[PDB]
């Protein structure tokens, strides 16, 4: 009956998960993107579903973020995007002790080429490997270095 | 509801007040018991992001270090206490599945067994392995995970 509000930063370079283009409704399918600025459109939330898992929810749109085409076990490189659906293949889990977000079937949330210190705009994907470039914090929108509780 | 059972990985067993009370007083041992009842039920009560309190559900008596020390020594025993400060601060990593204390140790059956035997003590301990492992399961299903943080 609670839902806390979050930036999703990449740990190695600082910068923060974002629809491409910002927008506060982005169409469904939009990609997710790195990006170093700061703004309400950028804002998240996590609804639990069951114990770890649960949606990763842009706050301004209640879209959520899909591995593209909502395939259960997604390849590497599967491009991770928003869309309104709400479904088993949309869980994720916010793994704030190891500092990485976790699919249900098993790969990660990574920057697509797996930067350190991506450009603006780069797209994320699904991932197996596990390493410092896929990693994420969770931060209060007012202080970006002060983590926050996502699972209430 | 938002009570759980703290469930040793590699035994099967759970924590329990020695003794099996709802009302064990100030300073009663955290131990490793096979049994399930109401009494060895837990919650956990968020104070700062990560940081909690680990509370016997029926006393509302939290998990301390015995003493209270804010950086307590290796094999430091766990007791239930009703005071609430900083050194009664851990952390439940449902991702690594245990427990850690705001200090960076962790929660262990005293001797670190795999298979300690009913009544074993828990103690602090630095060390990271099978056998100071925990998952936090649901009253009414011992095998399914519940999530502690609410
Ligand atoms: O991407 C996450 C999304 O995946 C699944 O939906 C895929 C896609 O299906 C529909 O788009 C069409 C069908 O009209 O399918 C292809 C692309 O797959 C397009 O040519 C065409 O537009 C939906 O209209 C799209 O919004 C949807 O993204 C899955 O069904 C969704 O639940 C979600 O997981
Ligand atoms: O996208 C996340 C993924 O990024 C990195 O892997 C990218 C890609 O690297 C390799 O592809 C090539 C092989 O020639 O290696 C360079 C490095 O990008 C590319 O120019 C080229 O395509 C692998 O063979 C691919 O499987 C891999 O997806 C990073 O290494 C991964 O850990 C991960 O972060
Ligand atoms: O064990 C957790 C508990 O540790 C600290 O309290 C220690 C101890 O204090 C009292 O015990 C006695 C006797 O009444 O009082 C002195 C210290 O004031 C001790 O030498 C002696 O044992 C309490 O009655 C005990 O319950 C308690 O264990 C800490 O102060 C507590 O907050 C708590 O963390
Ligand atoms: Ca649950």
């Amino acid at each position: 009956g609670h839902m806390t509000t979050f930036l999703i930063k990449h740990k190695a370079s600082g910068k923060f998960l974002h629809p491409k283009g910002g927008s506060s409704n982005p169409a469904n399918d939009t990609n997710l993107v790195l990006h170093s600025d700061i703004h309400e459109r950028m804002y998240f939330q996590f609804d639990v579903v069951d114990e770890r898992w649960g949606y990763i929810k842009h706050a301004a749109s209640g879209k959520i973020v899909h591995p593209l085409g909502g395939k259960a076990d997604p390849p590497n490189e599967t491009k991770l995007v928003l869309h309104q659906d709400r479904h088993d293949r949309a869980l994720f889990a916010m793994d704030f002790f190891n500092d990485n977000i976790i699919h249900k079937a098993g790969k990660y949330i990574h920057p697509k080429g797996g930067s350190t210190n991506p450009p603006n705009e780069t797209l994320t994907v699904m991932h197996g490997d596990k390493h410092k470039a896929m990693e994420f914090i969770f931060v209060s929108p007012k202080d970006k270095d002060k983590r926050v509780l996502v699972y209430v």
